[PDB]
C-alpha cells in the first residue's frame, strides 16, 4: 500500500536540514484561504514543494504549494502554505507525507487547519470551529495512509485514535480565544472527512449531521491520523466558510469562492489566535 519507504522520509527530513538551520518545534497546516497564517514569521525561509524531494504538490487554489521556516510568538515552526487533498489523485501516503517528514525533523506538536461547510445549525460563516473529534469516513473502506505494512519506527500497527485531538490545547485554545476579544466565542465539534470534489447534496448533509458531525470536509484527517501514529501532540480547527445548503429550497449553492474569500476575512482574526497560542 504505502509506497514511500522510512528512507524516503529521512532523505526528505535530511534535505531540510541541510538547507536551513531552523529546528522547527511545531508544524502547522495551512487549509483553503488560510495561506496569511505564514505572514507572521520571522526569519522566515521558503521551500516551493516543487524543490522538495517526495513532496507532492499542491493543485488547489488557496493553496501556495511552499513550506515555509520561520518563528513565530517565539516559537519555531514549520507551516505548510496549502496542502494536499485525496480529491487531487493523491493516495493518502502522499497526502501525509509531510506529516512524518516532521516527526523527523524534531517536530512535536501539530496543529491542523482547514475550511469546512457547518452540520451544526448554530454554526455561523466565520466561525472557528475547535475538533474535538473525527469521522474519518473513507477509513470505514480501508481508504487509510497506514493501510500496507507497519513500519514501527514511526509506530505501532494499531494506534488508538479516542484521544487524538489533545484536551489540554483545547482548554488552551479557549482561554486564548477569551484574550482574543471576539464576540462570538469559539466553537467546537467532531468533523467528518469524505473524499470529494463534489460539494454535498441535501440528503447527503441530513445525513452526516444525524452521524453527530458539526462541520464536513475534504481534508485533515489522515493527517491527524499519521500525526498521532508517530505519536505528534494534535490541535486543529475549523474555519466555518459556508453552511451546507439542508433544504431543497435553498438558492444557496456551495463553492470554493465564497470559501476562499471566508478564509481571507478570517486570516487576521486566525493569525494572532494561531501566533497568541504559539
Ligand atoms: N466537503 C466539503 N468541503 C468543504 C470545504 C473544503 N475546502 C475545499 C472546498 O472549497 C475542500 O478541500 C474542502 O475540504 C469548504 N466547504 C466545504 C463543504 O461545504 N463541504
Ligand atoms: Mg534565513
Amino acid at each position: 500500500q504505502n509506497g514511500y519507504t522510512y528512507e524516503d522520509y529521512q532523505d526528505t527530513a535530511k534535505w531540510l536540514l541541510s538547507h536551513t538551520e531552523q529546528r522547527p518545534q511545531v508544524a502547522v497546516i495551512c487549509g483553503s484561504g488560510l495561506g496569511g497564517l505564514v505572514n507572521k514569521l520571522t526569519q522566515a525561509q521558503t521551500f516551493d514543494y516543487s524543490e522538495i524531494p517526495n513532496f507532492p504538490e499542491s493543485t488547489v487554489p488557496g493553496h501556495a504549494g511552499r513550506l515555509v521556516f520561520g518563528i513565530l510568538n517565539g516559537r519555531a515552526c514549520v507551516m505548510m502554505q496549502g496542502r494536499f487533498h485525496m480529491y487531487e489523485g493523491y493516495p493518502f501516503w502522499k497526502v501525509t507525507f509531510p506529516v512524518r517528514v516532521f516527526r523527523l525533523l524534531g517536530v512535536e506538536t501539530l496543529v491542523v487547519t482547514n475550511a469546512a461547510g457547518g452540520l451544526n445549525p448554530n454554526f455561523e460563516v466565520g466561525d472557528i470551529m475547535l475538533i474535538r473529534d473525527h469521522i474519518n469516513l473513507p477509513g470505514f473502506s480501508g481508504e487509510n495512509p497506514l493501510r500496507g505494512p507497519n513500519e514501527e519506527r514511526f509506530g505501532v500497527r494499531f494506534p488508538a485514535m479516542s484521544d487524538a485531538y489533545d484536551r489540554d490545547m483545547r482548554q488552551k485554545a479557549h482561554s486564548t480565544w477569551k484574550q482574543m476579544g471576539e464576540q462570538r466565542e469559539l466553537q467546537e465539534g467532531t468533523y467528518v472527512m469524505l473524499g470529494g470534489p463534489n460539494f454535498e447534496t441535501v440528503a447527503e448533509c441530513r445525513l452526516l449531521r444525524n452521524l453527530g458531525a458539526d462541520a464536513v470536509g475534504m481534508s485533515t484527517v489522515p493527517e491527524v491520523i499519521v500525526a498521532r501514529h508517530c505519536g505528534l501532540r494534535v490541535f486543529g480547527f475549523s474555519l466555518i466558510t459556508n453552511k451546507v445548503i439542508m433544504d431543497y429550497e435553498s438558492q444557496g449553492k456551495a463553492n470554493h469562492e465564497e470559501v476562499l474569500e471566508a478564509g481571507k476575512q478570517a486570516a487576521q482574526k486566525l493569525e494572532q489566535f494561531v501566533s497568541l497560542l504559539m
